[PDB]
């Protein structure tokens, strides 16, 4: 039944990029196979997301050998499966089934082509504003990780419209 | 139930301008809480082939059952592959009536005709209507040439 | 083997591989990964392609070509892995109405991906993958643009195609 690791959908700020919940994270996993199908979107809400200092921004989410969440940009670091999807309390999952491949995307390989997938997108959909996605797997030097940089234009709100990715996985 | 889509064809289903003018392939598969979409629209007759305009948009829309209540389709022909909130595009992540809202559009780059000379985009919007669901989809177009848009992809999280 | 079918099979794939596994132009001059995953009707599918050797590291063309051809029941007849060997085969052909035989002149046949040659934004690239290019049976073919004498590698990339059955 589990096969979906999120952070739940939600109206409210959630994420904490430079100041805390100052914007509204996506972030999806499901699994089909040895591929994970993810989805992701960031919108600034408060502060510095909605009159950018830098021409770009990243977050990232870090996971242990096991693959167990370490540190994500999200408050209360609600990553997790998605409720109802076992009728268990406490269920139980093979966290390295979302993990990304360690032979494929080498730990520490973000220099690696592989294992950088990139995403063209529009700041706040405005087509005047093309922006990239950079979406790494594994640059940690251990355990497990997934990074999000995008592009973004300074004295302007920070928003990245829906977009998706696909990886394999360690299992 | 995994699978929603038009059937594959090879003649056109489609009713953009006129009747059975193009060729539409859109099918939504389900995996966990996403959806995994694809589609593509081929101009077969009149307009389609000799555009009018320099974009093309169309729409799915359902009721809040998720009930199919408008497509271009030519018949009734979006069907189950021989619970469909759990294929409707999320309503808190996706507001209704959020056209305007940047995480309600999924954006594509691809070719008109697979022209390398004629880049255009795919916006895909989920639940543009302010009930019920949506699919919307708007390609960029090329006046006096013929409209067709090659194979694509895309990615939502669904209500239930 | 080259591509291997797991589990009933919902994935073929290129196994994982730290050292190349794939003739472009010499034998094991590159490391190809590729992974089809069946979800319904359709197979999400993810590519990426690693020059490691020769020609692959000093491109002489602006454009590269791999295709994997199967037989009209889903049988690999053809990939460019070294080793060139390998459930219903059908799960994972893509669609021939659809995607009709011979039909690459046709731009739903296409599916189109923008990247980065090495994932460096200075130098953009197409991936154009082609549904059943083949006049016969059922092919996938991949091919990317490139710049000469540079080093040739695609990202990872994706991409999603209707199944036959
Ligand atoms: C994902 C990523 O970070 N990609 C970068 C790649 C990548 O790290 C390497 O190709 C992996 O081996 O590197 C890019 O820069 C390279 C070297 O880091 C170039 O600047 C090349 O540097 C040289 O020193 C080299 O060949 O090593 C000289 C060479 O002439 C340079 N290449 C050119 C043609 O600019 C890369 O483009 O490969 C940057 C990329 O973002
Ligand atoms: C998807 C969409 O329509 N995007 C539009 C956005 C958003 O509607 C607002 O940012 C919502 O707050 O508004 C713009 O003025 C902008 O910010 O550049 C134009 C852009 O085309």
């Amino acid at each position: 039944g589990i096969q979906t690791l999120w952070t739940p959908p939600t109206s409210n700020p959630n994420c904490t990029v430079y100041t805390e919940s100052d914007s509204l994270l996506s972030l999806c996993l499901t699994k089909c196979g040895a591929h994970v199908l993810g989805s992701v979107s960031l919108t600034g809400v408060a502060g510095t997301m909605t009159n950018m200092a830098e021409t770009s921004l990243a977050i990232e989410f870090t996971f242990d050998d096991t693959g167990k969440l370490l540190h994500s940009p999200l408050v209360n670091n609600t990553f997790s499966i998605r409720q109802g999807d076992s009728p268990a309390s406490n269920p139980t999952y093979n966290a390295l089934a979302f993990m990304p491949n360690s032979t494929l995307y080498a730990r520490g390989g973000s220099g690696e082509p592989r294992n950088n997938y990139y995403v063209q997108t529009y700041l706040r959909g405005n087509v005047q504003r093309p922006i990239t996605l950079t979406v790494t797997f594994n640059s940690a030097a251990t355990g497990y990780s997934l990074s999000f940089k995008w592009t973004a234009v300074v004295r302007e709100k920070f928003a990245a419209p829906a977009t998706s990715f696909c990886y394999i996985t360690e299992q």
